[PDB]
Protein backbone atom coordinates (compact mmCIF):
# COMPACT_ATOMS: atom_id res chain seq x y z
CA UNK A 1 0.00 0.00 0.00
CA UNK A 2 1.68 2.96 -1.23
CA UNK A 3 0.98 6.47 0.79
CA UNK A 4 2.14 8.98 2.71
CA UNK A 5 3.00 8.00 5.81
CA UNK A 6 3.98 10.40 9.24
CA UNK A 7 7.58 9.95 10.16
CA UNK A 8 8.96 13.34 12.34
CA UNK A 9 9.77 16.70 12.65
CA UNK A 10 12.44 18.70 12.06
CA UNK A 11 12.62 21.39 15.09
CA UNK A 12 15.00 23.90 15.22
CA UNK A 13 13.70 27.30 12.88
CA UNK A 14 12.02 30.52 14.99
CA UNK A 15 9.93 31.82 12.30
CA UNK A 16 7.73 30.00 9.17
CA UNK A 17 9.58 27.37 7.23
CA UNK A 18 8.86 29.47 3.62
CA UNK A 19 11.10 27.20 1.55
CA UNK A 20 12.72 23.65 1.59
CA UNK A 21 15.57 22.48 -0.89
CA UNK A 22 16.49 19.26 -1.87
CA UNK A 23 19.60 16.88 -3.61
CA UNK A 24 20.16 13.67 -5.13
CA UNK A 25 23.88 14.86 -4.25
CA UNK A 26 23.53 14.64 -0.88
CA UNK A 27 20.61 12.32 0.53
CA UNK A 28 21.00 12.78 3.60
CA UNK A 29 20.71 16.84 4.04
CA UNK A 30 17.75 19.29 3.59
CA UNK A 31 17.87 23.22 3.03
CA UNK A 32 14.96 25.16 4.68
CA UNK A 33 14.34 28.73 4.66
CA UNK A 34 12.61 30.73 7.24
CA UNK A 35 10.87 34.52 8.04
CA UNK A 36 13.48 33.96 11.43
CA UNK A 37 16.03 34.82 8.85
CA UNK A 38 18.06 32.15 8.43
CA UNK A 39 18.72 28.84 6.03
CA UNK A 40 19.31 25.80 8.37
CA UNK A 41 21.14 22.82 6.96
CA UNK A 42 19.13 19.79 8.22
CA UNK A 43 21.11 16.26 8.52
CA UNK A 44 18.89 13.46 8.42
CA UNK A 45 19.11 10.76 10.78
CA UNK A 46 15.50 9.38 10.25
CA UNK A 47 15.73 7.89 13.81
CA UNK A 48 12.07 7.92 15.35
CA UNK A 49 12.56 10.52 18.29
CA UNK A 50 14.48 12.97 15.85
CA UNK A 51 13.87 12.54 11.93
CA UNK A 52 17.23 15.34 11.75
CA UNK A 53 18.68 17.82 13.75
CA UNK A 54 20.33 21.41 12.30
CA UNK A 55 23.43 20.81 11.43
CA UNK A 56 24.44 24.54 9.84
CA UNK A 57 21.97 27.53 10.74
CA UNK A 58 23.12 30.32 7.98
CA UNK A 59 23.14 34.02 9.56
CA UNK A 60 23.30 37.10 6.91
CA UNK A 61 19.82 38.08 5.79
CA UNK A 62 18.33 41.28 7.64
CA UNK A 63 14.88 39.92 6.27
CA UNK A 64 12.48 36.58 6.06
CA UNK A 65 13.85 34.26 3.84
CA UNK A 66 11.67 33.76 0.94
CA UNK A 67 13.33 30.70 -1.18
CA UNK A 68 15.90 28.47 -1.11
CA UNK A 69 17.98 26.36 -3.65
CA UNK A 70 21.16 23.50 -3.79
CA UNK A 71 23.41 23.92 -6.65
CA UNK A 72 23.82 20.52 -8.90
CA UNK A 73 27.14 19.44 -7.20
CA UNK A 74 25.46 20.43 -3.87
CA UNK A 75 28.12 21.98 -2.29
CA UNK A 76 26.17 25.81 -2.29
CA UNK A 77 23.17 27.26 -1.25
CA UNK A 78 21.43 29.74 -2.99
CA UNK A 79 18.66 31.93 -1.19
CA UNK A 80 16.46 35.02 -1.51
CA UNK A 81 15.44 37.61 0.87
CA UNK A 82 12.72 40.14 2.04
CA UNK A 83 16.10 42.53 2.45
CA UNK A 84 16.03 42.81 -1.14
CA UNK A 85 18.79 40.78 -1.55
CA UNK A 86 20.23 36.89 -2.86
CA UNK A 87 22.49 35.48 -0.71
CA UNK A 88 25.25 32.19 -2.38
CA UNK A 89 26.14 30.06 0.79
CA UNK A 90 29.46 27.44 0.93
CA UNK A 91 27.92 25.08 2.65
CA UNK A 92 31.01 23.58 3.83
CA UNK A 93 32.40 27.01 5.79
CA UNK A 94 28.63 27.90 5.77
CA UNK A 95 29.79 31.62 4.76
CA UNK A 96 28.03 33.96 2.21
CA UNK A 97 30.47 34.15 -1.14
CA UNK A 98 28.27 36.46 -2.90
CA UNK A 99 25.38 39.01 -2.79
CA UNK A 100 23.19 39.37 -5.53
CA UNK A 101 22.07 43.47 -4.57
CA UNK A 102 20.65 44.91 -7.61
CA UNK A 103 16.11 44.32 -6.80
CA UNK A 104 14.54 47.51 -5.46
CA UNK A 105 11.89 45.56 -3.15
CA UNK A 106 10.93 42.39 -1.38
CA UNK A 107 12.52 39.39 -3.24
CA UNK A 108 9.65 36.49 -3.24
CA UNK A 109 11.74 33.71 -5.73
CA UNK A 110 15.08 32.66 -6.72
CA UNK A 111 16.09 29.66 -8.55
CA UNK A 112 19.51 27.99 -10.43
CA UNK A 113 19.37 27.04 -13.82
CA UNK A 114 19.76 22.77 -14.88
CA UNK A 115 23.47 24.13 -15.86
CA UNK A 116 23.93 26.46 -12.58
CA UNK A 117 25.46 29.04 -14.89
CA UNK A 118 22.43 31.45 -14.25
CA UNK A 119 20.33 32.08 -11.96
CA UNK A 120 16.80 33.93 -12.14
CA UNK A 121 14.55 35.80 -9.42
CA UNK A 122 11.30 37.59 -8.43
CA UNK A 123 10.47 40.59 -6.84
CA UNK A 124 7.72 43.06 -5.28
CA UNK A 125 9.95 45.26 -7.76
CA UNK A 126 7.53 43.71 -10.50
CA UNK A 127 10.99 42.52 -11.99
CA UNK A 128 12.50 39.55 -12.88
CA UNK A 129 16.35 38.97 -13.04
CA UNK A 130 18.79 37.00 -14.28
CA UNK A 131 22.31 37.24 -12.65
CA UNK A 132 25.53 34.82 -13.53
CA UNK A 133 27.24 33.25 -10.69
CA UNK A 134 29.77 36.02 -9.84
CA UNK A 135 26.30 38.17 -8.58
CA UNK A 136 25.92 40.20 -11.53
CA UNK A 137 22.75 41.25 -13.33
CA UNK A 138 22.78 40.52 -16.45
CA UNK A 139 19.41 41.13 -17.75
CA UNK A 140 16.32 42.85 -16.31
CA UNK A 141 13.54 41.62 -17.56
CA UNK A 142 10.29 44.18 -17.30
CA UNK A 143 9.08 44.74 -20.69
CA UNK A 144 5.30 43.36 -20.93
CA UNK A 145 6.46 41.93 -17.43
CA UNK A 146 3.89 41.57 -14.59
CA UNK A 147 1.77 45.21 -13.45
CA UNK A 148 1.96 43.18 -9.92
CA UNK A 149 4.54 41.39 -7.53
CA UNK A 150 6.14 38.52 -9.10
CA UNK A 151 5.30 35.90 -6.85
CA UNK A 152 7.47 32.84 -8.34
CA UNK A 153 9.79 32.46 -11.18
CA UNK A 154 11.51 29.26 -12.35
CA UNK A 155 13.05 27.18 -15.67
CA UNK A 156 11.59 24.59 -17.86
CA UNK A 157 14.45 21.16 -17.81
CA UNK A 158 12.95 20.99 -21.52
CA UNK A 159 16.09 21.26 -23.47
CA UNK A 160 14.23 21.96 -26.54
CA UNK A 161 11.99 25.33 -25.08
CA UNK A 162 14.67 26.85 -22.83
CA UNK A 163 12.07 29.31 -20.94
CA UNK A 164 11.46 30.44 -18.02
CA UNK A 165 8.18 30.60 -15.98
CA UNK A 166 6.62 33.20 -14.17
CA UNK A 167 3.88 33.91 -11.73
CA UNK A 168 2.39 37.59 -10.23
CA UNK A 169 -0.12 38.97 -7.93
CA UNK A 170 -1.75 40.09 -11.33
CA UNK A 171 -2.92 37.14 -11.66
CA UNK A 172 -1.70 35.72 -14.84
CA UNK A 173 1.26 33.50 -15.50
CA UNK A 174 3.91 34.52 -17.69
CA UNK A 175 6.57 32.30 -20.17
CA UNK A 176 9.49 33.94 -21.35
CA UNK A 177 11.98 32.62 -24.13
CA UNK A 178 15.54 32.54 -22.36
CA UNK A 179 17.32 33.33 -25.41
CA UNK A 180 16.38 36.88 -25.97
CA UNK A 181 14.43 37.37 -22.98
CA UNK A 182 11.37 38.13 -24.49
CA UNK A 183 8.00 37.45 -23.89
CA UNK A 184 6.47 33.85 -24.89
CA UNK A 185 2.77 33.62 -23.64
CA UNK A 186 0.66 35.16 -21.39
CA UNK A 187 -2.02 33.20 -19.77
CA UNK A 188 -4.83 34.21 -18.32
CA UNK A 189 -7.79 32.56 -16.16
CA UNK A 190 -7.05 32.66 -12.49
CA UNK A 191 -9.24 34.96 -10.59
CA UNK A 192 -6.92 35.78 -7.46
CA UNK A 193 -2.82 36.81 -7.34
CA UNK A 194 -1.20 34.05 -7.87
CA UNK A 195 1.43 32.60 -4.66
CA UNK A 196 3.10 29.78 -6.26
CA UNK A 197 4.32 27.71 -9.47
CA UNK A 198 5.99 24.14 -10.04
CA UNK A 199 7.49 22.57 -13.80
CA UNK A 200 6.98 19.11 -14.56
CA UNK A 201 10.41 16.96 -14.50
CA UNK A 202 10.11 16.11 -18.45
CA UNK A 203 8.77 20.20 -18.58
CA UNK A 204 5.73 19.46 -20.33
CA UNK A 205 3.12 21.04 -17.44
CA UNK A 206 3.55 24.32 -15.24
CA UNK A 207 1.14 23.98 -12.47
CA UNK A 208 0.05 27.43 -10.79
CA UNK A 209 -2.10 28.46 -7.91
CA UNK A 210 -3.00 30.99 -5.35
CA UNK A 211 -6.02 33.20 -3.55
CA UNK A 212 -8.66 30.87 -5.52
CA UNK A 213 -8.51 27.63 -4.56
CA UNK A 214 -7.65 26.31 -8.33
CA UNK A 215 -4.49 24.67 -9.28
CA UNK A 216 -4.22 25.67 -13.14
CA UNK A 217 -2.11 23.16 -15.46
CA UNK A 218 -0.37 24.50 -18.60
CA UNK A 219 0.95 23.04 -21.34
CA UNK A 220 4.09 24.23 -21.98
CA UNK A 221 4.66 22.65 -24.80
CA UNK A 222 1.58 23.48 -26.79
CA UNK A 223 -0.45 26.72 -26.50
CA UNK A 224 -2.67 26.65 -23.40
CA UNK A 225 -4.09 25.54 -20.52
CA UNK A 226 -4.79 21.59 -19.96
CA UNK A 227 -7.11 21.16 -17.03
CA UNK A 228 -7.93 22.80 -13.50
CA UNK A 229 -7.95 20.95 -10.03
CA UNK A 230 -9.84 22.32 -7.30
CA UNK A 231 -7.21 22.21 -3.81
CA UNK A 232 -9.68 23.18 -0.59
CA UNK A 233 -8.08 26.71 -0.19
CA UNK A 234 -5.90 29.70 -0.76
CA UNK A 235 -3.03 27.53 -2.30
CA UNK A 236 0.69 28.37 -0.43
CA UNK A 237 2.88 25.89 -2.46
CA UNK A 238 2.75 23.59 -5.52
CA UNK A 239 5.19 20.82 -6.36
CA UNK A 240 5.72 17.80 -8.84
CA UNK A 241 6.63 14.51 -7.62
CA UNK A 242 10.16 13.48 -9.28
CA UNK A 243 9.10 9.90 -9.85
CA UNK A 244 5.56 9.94 -9.76
CA UNK A 245 2.29 11.67 -11.80
CA UNK A 246 1.59 13.75 -8.78
CA UNK A 247 1.13 17.18 -7.81
CA UNK A 248 1.20 18.27 -4.74
CA UNK A 249 -0.54 21.34 -3.25
CA UNK A 250 -0.38 22.80 0.11
CA UNK A 251 -2.85 25.19 0.71
CA UNK A 252 -4.06 26.86 4.27
CA UNK A 253 -5.97 24.04 5.45
CA UNK A 254 -3.96 21.05 4.17
CA UNK A 255 -1.67 19.26 1.89
CA UNK A 256 -3.20 17.90 -1.26
CA UNK A 257 -1.89 15.40 -3.49
CA UNK A 258 -2.82 15.25 -6.86
CA UNK A 259 -2.93 11.83 -9.10
CA UNK A 260 -2.40 13.35 -12.59
CA UNK A 261 -3.65 10.28 -14.47
CA UNK A 262 -7.04 10.28 -12.95
CA UNK A 263 -7.85 13.73 -11.64
CA UNK A 264 -8.24 12.03 -8.34
CA UNK A 265 -7.36 12.97 -4.83
CA UNK A 266 -4.36 10.43 -3.73
CA UNK A 267 -3.86 11.92 0.03
CA UNK A 268 -5.36 14.98 2.37
CA UNK A 269 -2.08 15.78 4.91
CA UNK A 270 -3.64 17.26 7.68
CA UNK A 271 -1.33 16.70 10.69
CA UNK A 272 -1.92 16.58 14.45
CA UNK A 273 -1.35 19.55 15.91
CA UNK A 274 0.71 19.18 18.91
CA UNK A 275 -1.04 22.42 21.04
CA UNK A 276 -4.67 22.37 20.93
CA UNK A 277 -8.14 24.10 19.53
CA UNK A 278 -8.86 27.12 21.75
CA UNK A 279 -8.86 30.62 19.52
CA UNK A 280 -6.28 29.12 17.58
CA UNK A 281 -5.94 28.97 14.11
CA UNK A 282 -4.85 25.60 12.94
CA UNK A 283 -1.26 26.52 11.26
CA UNK A 284 -0.58 26.52 7.62
CA UNK A 285 1.49 24.36 5.54
CA UNK A 286 3.87 26.86 3.94
CA UNK A 287 6.33 25.07 1.81
CA UNK A 288 6.27 21.43 0.38
CA UNK A 289 10.12 19.59 -1.65
CA UNK A 290 10.25 16.06 -2.36
CA UNK A 291 13.23 14.65 -1.77
CA UNK A 292 15.34 13.52 -5.25
CA UNK A 293 14.33 10.35 -4.97
CA UNK A 294 10.66 10.65 -4.51
CA UNK A 295 9.97 8.73 -1.28
CA UNK A 296 9.79 11.58 1.24
CA UNK A 297 7.74 14.85 1.61
CA UNK A 298 9.00 17.62 3.37
CA UNK A 299 6.33 20.00 4.73
CA UNK A 300 6.95 23.64 6.16
CA UNK A 301 4.70 25.12 8.17
CA UNK A 302 3.70 28.26 10.06
CA UNK A 303 4.28 26.91 13.97
CA UNK A 304 8.30 26.94 12.03
CA UNK A 305 8.44 23.09 12.24
CA UNK A 306 9.01 21.05 9.60
CA UNK A 307 7.35 17.73 9.06
CA UNK A 308 8.18 14.25 7.34
CA UNK A 309 6.11 12.25 5.34
CA UNK A 310 7.67 9.18 4.19
CA UNK A 311 6.06 7.16 0.69
CA UNK A 312 4.73 3.71 2.25
CA UNK A 313 3.54 0.53 0.09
Amino acid sequence: AEHLMFKGNLAGHNGWVTAIATSSENPDMILTASRDKTVIAWQLTREDNLYGFPKKILHGHNHFVSDVAISSDGQFALSSSWDHTLRLWDLNTGLTTKKFVGHTGDVLSVSFSADNRQIVSASRDRSIKLWNTLGECKFDIVEDGHTEWVSCVRFSPNPALPVIISAGWDKTVKVWELSNCKLKTTHHGHTGYLNTLAVSPDGSLAASGGKDGITMLWDLNEGKHLYSLDAGDVINALVFSPNRYWLCAATASSIKIFDLESKSLVDDLQPDFDGLSDKARKPECTSLAWSADGQTLFAGFSDNLVRVWAVVV
